[PDB]
DNA sequence: GCGACGCTAGCGTGCGGCTCGTC
DNA sequence: GGACGAGCCGCCGCTAGCGTCG
């Protein structure tokens, strides 16, 4: 309700809560954040809103004839309650006051649309829309990079597909999309991720469903930026231009995130130094390559720093904690920069030249002393951007602020004389010279000296053990130096304007050397993970052939047992018991050619692979299991295709005897004759013997060594021919009598 | 070593640092705050854990010598602040001033009062509905587990045979803290697979036997005592001690109370306790659970809670009352603890007589005869003693109420006349000096005062004594006020004095009546669980169960699902039978096994249950192998060992799909050794499964039942009556079409069965 | 030949109570 | 000329620093 507030009396909101109310009003989706001291707070029912999520302690707010719930945060505390409120669901709107009882809203804190470094992962953060027309237009936007692309898909996987690869922190779907039911909840089912309006008007040229996304993105954006966004040209992009790597195959494989218990390809190849570059690295594991020349390209850029030990080393140790040149491009161009950026930016310009000595002058890298040199020269050394927006032009950079403070000093130099001179001419050696800002200057007396004041001295506030008094010639400088304070601050500011305007003349340089340094950042990492773990450089060919491959993550935890494979359009079945890895090794193979296929050295001895066109799982566990199954096996039916790599896990299974055969047996030989690079994990030994062609077989086994039974993870040539499920049942602790019968009747069938 | 505050600047340390330092290192694994005046401090690295902890801001304490890190929240909302700090995995020492600062030898008397952990917790605000017990595990002569909630004294143990028991015996009572003893936390092995399996905070106590019995339990007893009995700061309130036996009643293991949700959920969905609690108080909560956690075997005991049930379920009127009545009876059994402990509070002797008061009012409707205590004279002196609304702290306002004691009133009437007093002052001066706005005011820091604003100074009498200056206005003193304002003052200090001295006379006659209060506790406590299920039965549509030797259930639903959608009832008949239901996945095939499980344990808790009819026998135990070594195929072969070790004649089976998990043959071999040892050994089983190979065995007591899948105009609609005879057609390939398997392959796929089918 | 105390401002968690400026 | 922001003083107990007894 409008300049309506929950809470009991008649009478008009005071000035306060009137203030706060008209505010409130102007985002109505937001969770207003008011300024009162030290403290942000909400009002009537937002107040209780915020109490209940915080586990605050609900107050009140009372005038002559209103009284409404309160409650609120210190600000001290903003950001460590703004990011569990924005976890929790909440999009925040603060209204600060502004420097000289008048507030306004800063900041419209949105999961998808963060600009404060504090609030914000390494990792991009997007904010996506999806609208419809010919087919699905789905775009992202990064307010803190800039980064902006889009793209058209044919069918909804795909979208949802597109969609999971990005992960984004916030959602705006289209008018007719969320008044469809049906997609709304398949939607929210799927992805549980912030949905908010925007309105869908186009932008620019092209595909209808693009500009509208497009659309929605810069609108919303721009209304939580308070204005004109900056943002880099948008980016249109053909997903079927880099290798399919859909949901259940990025889950399955835990490229970006873990099923369950830590550690992912992407924290193994997590060894990158800036933002910047670990934004990029996961770029390309998102998008693998199709295209040879590019990635044999990257390749020798990673060989290269593998032979150039102290050149990567050199780098490595330089790019340490190196200050995000492209967000911080980012709050300059958006006139958001702090002191604490601009102290940021210096110290990494400071790194620029040790890095271009290194690394050359081929590298491209923009020379910026210019700039160095000037923050050097007008900041502080710790530029207080929190502090008070105050001491952070150092003496000596700027004269007329130099006088003006040489000009405080002396008023403040003067009270110190005033003090002394008065302590030893009344004698008390405790008299003191403050300044208040309802009283301005005065002198101060305890209580066991009151007889020993002159009577010169004017009393003008009794405290509990003390006095303060004035005389006459205090007004005069006390004005004097109130007057300069101002000054000083007004001044200063507009120093401050001045040099972070000439860092901003230079946002376009400072994201040449972000992109530059993002690039070295990740081949010289991609070299360091290489020689540390024992990674070879990938061929790539019809054939696959991998020479003792092992799985890139697992292998950080235990001792490996590495494996060899060797595939050609075939379909390759793999029998024998659970818990012999063959599923790491299904994963593996995976793992070894997402690897290749992003630039990177494999886990192998040797490893010679085809450039798939995708990937696609069927692995791990109202729908039932079963029918969950066959929907993803329905998916990697309808595209994988001759150059696909297709791993099954089971596939079959929850299902009656028969009808478990006769599918796994019509999607096996369906894959066979699509001539994809098939690896199925399988208990079917009836698959074993299809007699397909290209059907080929591999196994793993156990022997019942001391323990009872060992498995082990090595992989061996045609299929199992025995069975362990009894013996795996009689090692669970199945009573003997139970394992005897199980025997006798497995026997007997 | 330790006995030393972190923090920079050299010199010794403070003596107030000392007191603090010294009492610290007592409890090196609790989180001491440290009384000093109207704030818990903390200091050194302690103070930097603490701020952190509750975002506090982080200052500091100087002293010629050092400076060290300072954090503190004020006393005012220390439960609030300790509730915080609890639900964050500390444990806390409380140290506060145990001698009064106006008479102290320098530095004030400071001690650890009590210690807080989340099994040992007095404190109404930090603690559940649910009782919260502190466990404590041994060994010697088998395994012992005693528990001791401390807010009730309810004090109880077993000795189990095995490691399985005991973890399930645990688990069944989900303690917040948990006691091992020394040996089990030397074996490295056994404490991982603890951790493992109960995330509970562990803590250390010494584990030398306490009274009489097996070692072990006598350890795990004495181990529970010398534990809390720290924490509480004194000698404990305890019910007598009572060593039971788990076997005399129904097994729930944990893998059950898991699958069927009893007390927890699987998927964020209802609990069974959630739906069938209605109950109006926490003595009442916690007896349902108490009768859940253990359902009975005895058909006796259970046809008398059916008879006070449907009792309740026909007399609507008395029931609604009662249960009116009961929605404002506070907890008198923590209440009685809190009372013999000598914490009970101004508050706690309010909620009391309000209590008290209900009594007589649930007394006439239940008639004489529940056995319910008159307490009408203590309710009456807490009515004559208290004021109708409590304060929180008997150092501020009226806690006592004028007129009850001659010592307080003559004291309050002294003070009325001291006020005045001031009153008449302003108005003798006003006319005396002729300032009209002349006035008599009040403050802390200067004590009574005559005020005059700027306009009026030079007409200020010279009798005044200046006292405060202000912007426009200054004070003065007169020589008669002075004393007057300290009288005033030594009758306020009187006043706290005799007012505290009667809340604890007050308290001390609560005090006495603590068993009457137990007593009037557990009856009212047990009419509570009676009315609730009535209600639940009344609610949903429940019936009487009969028991006998036969399971006879006709039209039964979960009680759970059914609460949040339409449910398909279905009947069932079962005799000592192994009962195999084929048929596809999606038609309810799991919820109806679970819901029979539920019926049959709601009925040996002496609830109705959701049916038509249901005749049921006494289970001694369900158990489950549903939904959910390394392997998936060894894990569910591990929980089938388990069942079958421990299964009966007598037993409640059910199985989901068991011999999933391997090849084709070994899967349908051991499903079928499975089958005929638990069809030999003539417990009531349901097992579903796919396995139509199961469907034939020759088995006497084996019996077909199955669910249907129907092909329409839609593709596939799972129909949940659950039907006689096995299926007799499988849907795989159906459900494959349905899933968007191409038409080829699905084609392919059918041209297979009919192949293999066809021999 | 300086230890023992007397007296008393200063000081700071979170934040009540009190002041002051404005209208 | 009452009512409403807005911000400071002190709390309660301990201490350093003096100002002295003997």
């Amino acid at each position: 309700m409008e300049g309506m507030l929950k809470g009991e009396g008649p009478g008009p909101l005071p000035p306060l809560l009137q203030q706060y109310v008209e505010l409130r009003d102007q985002y109505p989706d937001y969770l207003l954040l008011f300024q009162v001291g030290d403290f942000y707070e909400c009002f009537g029912e937002d107040a209780e809103r915020l109490a209940r999520a915080l586990g605050l302690v609900l107050t009140h707010k009372t005038s002559k004839d209103f009284t409404t719930p309160m409650a609120g945060i210190p600000l001290r505390a903003f950001e460590a309650y703004a990011e569990r409120l924005l976890k929790m669901g909440f999009r925040l709107a603060v209204a600060d006051q502004v420097e000289p009882v008048r507030r306004e809203v800063t900041q419209l804190l949105t999961p998808g649309t963060l600009l404060q470094e504090s609030l914000l992962p390494r990792e991009a953060n997007y904010l996506a829309a999806i609208a419809t027309g010919d087919g699905w237009g789905l775009a992202f936007l990064d307010v803190s990079t800039g980064e902006f692309k889009g793209t058209v898909l044919k069918s909804k996987s795909a979208l949802y597909d597109e969609l999971f690869r990005h992960r984004p922190a916030e959602v705006l779907l289209a008018p007719e999309l969320l008044e469809n039911g049906a997609f709304l909840d398949e939607f929210r089912k799927r992805f549980p991720v912030m949905l908010s309006e925007a309105p869908f008007e186009p932008e620019g040229e092209g595909p209808l469903a693009l500009r509208r996304a497009r659309g929605a993105l810069l609108a919303y954006a721009q209304r939580t930026q308070g204005g004109a966004l900056s943002l880099q040209p948008f980016r249109f992009y053909d997903p079927g231009a880099f290798m399919r790597l859909p949901e259940a195959t990025l889950r399955a494989l835990e490229v970006f995130e873990p099923l369950r218990g830590q550690d992912t390809l992407f924290s193994v190849l997590d060894e990158t130094r800036t933002a910047p570059g670990r934004r990029l690295l996961q770029s390309w594991l998102r998008h693998p390559l199709l295209d040879r020349g590019p990635l044999e390209a990257r390749l020798d850029r990673v060989e290269g720093f593998v032979r150039e030990g102290a050149l990567r080393e050199g780098v490595r140790r330089l790019l340490y904690r190196l200050a995000d040149l492209e967000r911080l491009a980012t709050r300059l161009e958006l006139g958001r920069a702090s002191p604490k950026d601009l102290g940021a930016l210096r110290r990494s310009l400071q790194i620029l030249p040790e890095l271009r000595a290194l690394l050359g002058e081929e590298v491209g890298l923009p020379d910026l002393s210019p700039l160095k040199e000037e923050l050097e020269a007008a900041l502080v050394e710790d530029p207080p951007l929190k502090v008070s927006e105050g001491g952070l032009i150092r003496e000596g950079y700027d004269p007329d602020l130099d006088a003006l403070r040489a000009a405080h000093r002396e008023g403040v130099a003067y009270f110190l004389e005033l003090e002394e001179r008065e302590r030893e001419r009344t004698g008390i050696p405790t008299l003191k010279v403050g300044y208040n800002a309802v009283f301005g200057y005065y002198l101060e007396v305890t209580r066991p000296y009151y007889e020993r004041v002159p009577k010169e001295y004017r009393p003008v506030q009794t405290l509990k053990d003390r006095q303060r008094y004035t005389l006459p010639e205090m007004k005069e400088k006390e004005r004097e130096v109130y007057r300069l304070e101002a000054l000083i601050r007004r001044r200063e500011e507009e120093v401050f304007l001045e040099v972070r305007e000439r860092a901003k003349r230079q946002a376009e340089a400072l994201r040449e050397a972000a992109r530059i340094l993002a690039e070295l950042d990740v081949y010289a990492a991609l070299a360091e993970v290489a020689v540390r773990y024992g990674y070879v450089r990938p061929r790539f060919g019809d054939r696959l052939q991998i020479r003792a491959g092992r799985h890139p993550v697992v292998e950080r935890r235990t001792e490996f047992v590495p494996n060899d494979l060797e595939m050609a359009h075939e379909l390759v079945l793999i029998t024998g018991p659970n818990m012999a890895g063959k599923s790491t090794f299904l994963r593996q193979t995976a793992l070894i050619a997402l690897l290749a296929q992003v630039g990177s050295f494999v886990p192998a001895e040797e490893a010679h692979l085809p450039l798939f066109d995708g990937i696609y799982t069927r692995i791990g566990a109202g729908k039932s299991t079963f029918m969950v199954e066959m929907e993803e096996v329905a998916l990697i039916l309808k595209e994988a295709t001759e150059n696909s790599l297709v791993l099954l896990d089971e596939v079959g299974r929850g299902t009656s005897s028969l009808d478990g055969v006769a599918i796994a047996t019509a999607v096996a030989e369906a894959l066979h004759e699509r001539r994809a690079y098939t690896l199925f994990a399988t208990h079917y030994f009836e698959l074993t013997a299809l007699g397909l062609p290209r059907l080929k077989n591999l196994h793993v086994a156990a022997r019942e060594e001391a323990g009872g039974l060992v498995f082990y993870h090595q992989v061996l040539p045609g299929p199992a021919s025995k069975s362990y499920g009894v013996e795996v049942a009689a090692m669970a602790g199945l009573p003997k009598e139970v394992v005897a019968r199980a025997r006798a009747l497995l026997q007997a069938m």
